[PDB]
């Protein structure tokens, strides 16, 4: 509910650069084309958290998000991938 | 197709759908230029093929939650009518 | 000069749907991804005019542009393809 | 790289260039998410490789007209410094 609104906001607004600009994710109405479609990947929380934290390939590692924000966007993505809002 | 049903189908394809079909798909009639999904002017699906994709989802396309059945029938008819013109 | 401003405006604003939404063309700062990069294709005036007039593949045929507007966007594209503004 | 030269390189990559490099290219440092051209965080070009592309154009990438040589050197240094971080 509220932990979802948070991840959504990180995915769309707080992240730098924003996840939504690089990634596709229907729940967020995000259609970024730079990296993989997250509705296709359907990653678990750990996989997201690791990717955001360390970076991977040409994806940059996080600098501005706190650890709890990284967890919240990891939880969010892993829960909503493949599905639309509510 | 009567002008009011076409107007209905356009509104669903462009705005009512969640996410909006036009966010992901191209369809010249609606001036939709989505890229993530297939170009519907290329696909030229029939009404049943559209109805099934929207109702059930397909691959990374999400299943509909917001539209009613009548609204799904409406957009299916719309897309199958105008795709490729 | 003025015949170029015209083609540019047709390419960006007057066309329905707009050429710029489907096509990439540097002079217009257009980065549409639906059809081919026109800076890559570098078509002659005839090839553009025919495509706009008749449509081709999933590209729709024109309905709203007058014949002189079709000529102007054909002239424009064929002159500027591969190059940036002035 | 001093903060003012980085600020210069960002401004050129994002706004001064014509068209804007960020319109076509991805570069995380600039929050650029262009798709038409290659991802520069993947390419990780050196300064000479950037200078040559911008000066001469390459494939469907147009040659620079607007930037001065100093401005081309600046953006080349910028991209080669930050590409991949
Ligand atoms: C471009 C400037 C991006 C930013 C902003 C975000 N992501 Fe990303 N991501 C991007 C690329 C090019 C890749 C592919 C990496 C590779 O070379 O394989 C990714 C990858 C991911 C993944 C999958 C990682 C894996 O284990 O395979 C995930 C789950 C992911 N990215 C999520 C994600 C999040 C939550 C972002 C906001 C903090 C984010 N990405 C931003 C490109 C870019
Ligand atoms: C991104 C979040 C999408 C939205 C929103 C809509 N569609 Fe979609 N669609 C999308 C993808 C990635 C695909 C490919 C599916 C696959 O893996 O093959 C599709 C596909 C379709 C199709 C073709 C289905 C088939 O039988 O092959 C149709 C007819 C279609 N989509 C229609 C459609 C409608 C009506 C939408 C709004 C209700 C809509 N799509 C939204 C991506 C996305
Ligand atoms: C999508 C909704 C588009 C609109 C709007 C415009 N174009 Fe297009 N164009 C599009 C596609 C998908 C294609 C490929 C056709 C194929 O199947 O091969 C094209 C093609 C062209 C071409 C090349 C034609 C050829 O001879 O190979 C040109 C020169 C071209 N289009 C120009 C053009 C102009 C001027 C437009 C505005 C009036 C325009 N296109 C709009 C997709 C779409
Ligand atoms: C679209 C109109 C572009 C703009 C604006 C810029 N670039 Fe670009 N770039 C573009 C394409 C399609 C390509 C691929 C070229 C090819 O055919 O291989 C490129 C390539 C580059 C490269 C790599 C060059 C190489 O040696 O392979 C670099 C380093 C590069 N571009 C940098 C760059 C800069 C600094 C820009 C602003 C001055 C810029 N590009 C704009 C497309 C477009």
């Amino acid at each position: 509910e509220d932990k979802l609104a948070l991840g959504r906001e990180i995915f769309l607004e707080r992240s730098e650069p924003q996840c939504a600009l690089c990634h596709t994710l229907a729940d967020a109405e995000a259609v970024g084309e730079v990296g993989p479609n997250l509705d296709e990947l359907k990653p678990d929380a750990e996989r997201v958290n690791t990717a955001v934290t360390n970076g991977i390939g040409p994806m940059p590692a996080n600098e501005i998000l706190t650890d709890e924000e990284i967890e919240a966007v990891a939880l969010y993505v892993s829960t909503v991938a493949g599905k639309a809002k509510n």
